[PDB]
């Protein structure tokens, strides 16, 4: 069968594998940082100058749908570093597997109903470096770079250099009795 997280609902955590083997208590975290370039993702100057320019980040994580705080000023963005975290009951082991199987996140740039850009977050890549975890947090962080959902990216001016709309994330996973640090 597939390895899935399973909701339980009155407790507050995700059951991954057997419940009467997995019974090891895990948070995986997802860290917005920072974030630069991002005017690149809006068409118009005049967008950012109205205030209905409200942008937050929005990501999927086992299914648990999570918004970031708004905030206005996209050209120097000033949001604070947010986290989002789940609680996962399973075994090390097959929490590592079902991990390694798990689609990239997608942490999406919105104003309003709006995608302004993406970026994929490997968790793969946290589980292959997950590789002490009665005794270290592991993390992968990085400055990943948001796509448009557009088939043509125009630049203009072209410069020998291309500094792209970026925003630093990281992802980590830990049993809950080991702090972060």
């Amino acid at each position: 069968e597939k390895l899935e997280a399973i909701l339980i609902p009155d407790q507050g955590y995700h059951q991954v594998g057997p419940a009467d083997l997995c019974t090891d208590m895990f948070v995986l975290s997802v860290t917005v940082a920072f974030a630069t370039k991002l005017e690149q993702l809006v068409p118009s100057t005049m967008k950012l100058s109205a205030e209905g320019s409200e942008f937050f980040f929005y990501y999927s994580l086992l299914g648990n749908d999570i918004t970031s705080e708004p905030f206005h000023n996209l050209l120097s963005p000033d949001f604070e570093p947010e986290r989002a975290s789940v609680r996962i009951r399973s075994s090390k082991q097959i929490l590592k597997a079902f991990l390694s199987q798990q689609p990239s996140l997608q942490i999406h740039l919105c104003c309003g109903n709006h995608s302004l850009g993406s970026t994929d977050v490997s968790l793969s890549a946290l589980a292959g470096i997950s590789t002490d975890l009665d005794n270290k947090a592991a993390t992968v962080e990085s400055a990943f770079i948001l796509q448009p959902p557009k088939r043509v990216k125009q630049t203009l001016p072209a410069l020998p250099t291309d500094l792209q709309p970026t925003l630093g994330v990281a992802v980590t996973l830990r049993r809950e009795e080991v702090a972060l640090q």
